[PDB]
């Protein structure tokens, strides 16, 4: 339906835990080609891809300078979340404790 | 343990049209016209139902090594109509493949 956003993102609101064991982050799309899909990759402690942990139904950047809400269920341990493409990609770290 | 690259933001073009191989796969060759290389080639494969299709990328994770570099991409697309998208943005290459 849509293609992935080629542009830059910035943090509108810092990543935060929710009441039900998920995380939310708000991001601002500074680039062009909107409406486009927000690129999101989640990797685990070994930098292996982790699938199906994106709770929000596929995140879009609707316009230029639009703000997008992103809900995730990151996995156990240290996870690495990358948003966007290219050099300017946002790189976020999260830690979740388990058994 | 390995290199950590990001996805290529730039434009791609077809260096060589998608073609069937002798061993039940396809190959396509693509040229990276953009910047930030070496970066990862964005590749998505969807089926007739527009549903993601997993583990059909045979090539070990495809990279664009340099600017104007040519990357060989081997895939095992599913039966029927598949939709392959390469790169990001408006200029993303959109390929429709039909397999019998």
């Amino acid at each position: 339906s849509y293609t992935m956003c080629s542009g830059k993102f910035s943090i509108d609101k810092e990543m935060a835990e929710t009441q039900h064991g998920t995380t939310v982050v708000k991001v601002k799309y500074e680039g062009a080609g909107a409406p486009c899909k927000v690129p999101i990759e989640i990797r685990d402690v070994n930098k292996e891809k982790v699938v199906g942990r994106i709770i929000s139904s596929t995140p879009l950047a609707e316009n230029t300078n639009s703000v997008t809400n992103i809900e995730l269920e990151p996995p156990f341990g240290d996870s690495y979340i990358v948003i966007g493409v290219g050099d300017k990609a946002l790189k976020l770290n999260w830690f979740r404790k388990g058994s």
